[PDB]
């Protein structure tokens, strides 16, 4: 049987022996040689590097070692910055280059030799925008972990020119956790609709900050653009009252899925999540689940191009490599789908423009979802009686309604009393009504405000 | 044999030479603004170009100065909100209306 390695560049760590990602990647790997539905006449193999992430330098050094030895393709790192150099080093040698976390891609740079299994952030502020429009939201303040944040999400931020929105963006600094001074700020605008653009880690603690400042109220709705939202420790936030909706990718509602993500938390029993973080056990990362599918479809494209002759292209001297155009054609139209759901490429630019999302909202059980997203449909929500309450307001004045004059506290619809107390009294005596007295919250009568129309007491009560 | 290298007027390319200048030691002295990633740990370089914190509340404070209520920003492609950020905040701490085409 044929054999190939992938050329990867992962995280070097040193608290944990080995990166999520590399244990997605490993994992996979071991997964499509082993099961014989995937490559069966052909045996998989990797190379496996370390880099810090920031010096692109090194990762260049790592991928011209990879590339003067066989690889079958290269999986770039997980960074912003290096993934860059990475991409341009393949596309000049004419080699494959799976990216799996988002960058920003240069407008300007024309390189055919690269893929972002990532769904693009055009994509998913495109859906952002339209669950706000299915929230009919006025006031927004989307905060952003890095800066790149306002690139990821930008057409929520254009929308107010288009709609009646009004967006108020905060930043998160940098190398500390004082959100106090953020929330402080939110509430002094009132701003009750938040969108918190960070990572699942990040959006955990803040989310913990928030609860300690006592943020969960029903009053404030949050949204979380990150999709790893789903392994959040909803427990003090399943009764804490909050309307909270998010996105998901990973599709767990699957045997497949749910025996692959089983699988992978009892491989990592190395290094447990923290408990006392704010964060879930036993979970699939976001990030591994786009690696794991990025490999697989990468194996699956590879299926239909059994002809992978590996050779030893160096970087001292450039050369086109024979194999990329056709190859990474069969990448581009590799319709395979798995753990997110559908996976396909816009052959336009090779972002994952088009994917199936988990709408997700926190309710009094643990983040039901509650519809699905889709590029072609858009968001797709679908989700008298004789005992029935008679909910009556009324406004508290003594010749027509005064509370009962008793010194013990009387209770039931007995504790009012009056003209109009007596009449609905009557009125329920006569036809027939399940009455009870409810006191207006607003305590005054409906006045036409010249601002928004916005009436008060029975009327906007009613 | 060099002692300083003038990097490239773009964003990706300036960052690759930035970090093999890191690497070798000798200095990238850059002459346009790239958006150096916040977790950045290189040292040996340094950039000329104003950076769009300074110039950008330099912005912001035009529009105080100017009075303005009904501020309409406009820019050229994905880099340049990253790049104006003191100016998409603004609105927080002030009375602005940035509606951003
Ligand atoms: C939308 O979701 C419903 C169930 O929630 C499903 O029956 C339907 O096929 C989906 N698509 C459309 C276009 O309605």
């Amino acid at each position: 049987t044929h054999v190939l390695r992938f050329g990867g560049i992962f995280e070097y760590v040193e608290s944990g022996p080995m990166g999520a990602e590399e244990l997605a990647f490993r994992f996979a790997v071991n997964t499509i040689n082993r099961n014989r539905t995937l490559l069966p006449n052909t045996t998989l193999t990797y190379d496996t590097q370390k880099i810090n992430l920031y010096d692109s330098f090194e990762a260049s050094k790592k991928a011209c070692d990879q590339l003067s030895l066989g690889v079958a393709a290269i999986f770039g790192p997980s960074h912003s910055s290096s993934a860059n150099a990475v991409q341009s080093i393949c596309n000049a040698l004419g080699v494959p280059h799976i990216q799996t976390r988002w960058k920003h891609q240069v407008s300007d740079n024309k390189d055919s030799f690269y893929v972002s299994l990532y769904p693009d952030f055009s994509s998913l502020s495109r859906a952002i925008l339209d669950l706000v429009q299915f929230f009919k939201w006025k006031t927004v303040t989307v905060v952003y972990d890095d800066s790149t944040g306002l690139i990821r999400l930008q057409e929520l931020i254009k929308a107010p020119s288009r709609y009646n929105l009004r967006l108020k963006i905060r930043q998160l600094p940098a190398d500390t956790k004082d959100a106090k001074p953020l929330l402080k700020e939110m509430k002094r605008g009132k701003e009750f609709h938040v969108i918190f653009d960070c990572s699942h880690e990040m959006a955990a603690g803040i989310l913990k900050q928030a609860l300690a400042m006592g943020m969960m109220t029903e009053y404030y709705h949050y949204i979380f653009t990150t999709l790893d939202l789903f392994a959040l420790d909803v427990e003090p936030y399943r009764y804490s009252g909050v309307n909270m909706t998010g996105f998901r990718i990973l599709n767990t509602e699957n045997t497949q899925v749910s025996s692959i993500i089983e699988k992978w938390s009892m491989e990592r029993l190395q290094a447990p999540p923290k408990p006392d973080s704010g964060l879930l056990d036993g979970f699939m990362t976001t990030d591994a689940a786009l690696m794991y599918d990025a490999v697989h479809v990468v194996s699956v494209a590879v299926q239909q191009f059994p002809q992978m002759t590996v050779s030893s292209l160096q970087c001292n001297r450039h050369k086109p490599w024979r194999f990329g155009t056709r190859f990474m054609s069969l990448i581009k139209e590799a319709h395979w789908e798995g753990l997110t759901g559908r996976i396909t490429f816009n052959k336009t630019n090779g972002l994952r423009t088009d994917f199936d999302l988990d709408v997700i909202s926190l309710k009094e059980e643990g983040l039901e979802k509650i519809g699905t997203w889709d590029p072609a449909s858009g968001l797709n929500m679908t989700e008298s009686l004789s005992n029935r309450s008679l909910i009556v307001t009324t406004i508290l004045e003594e010749p027509y309604v005064l509370f009962k004059k008793s010194d013990k506290p009387l209770y039931g619809n007995d504790r009012f009393e009056g003209y109009c107390i007596d009449l609905l009294r009557e009125l329920s005596t006569i036809l027939g009504f399940t009455y009870e007295i409810r006191l207006v919250e607003d305590g005054k009568y409906g006045a036409q405000d010249d601002v928004n129309g916005q009436w008060n007491g029975m009327v906007r009560e009613l």
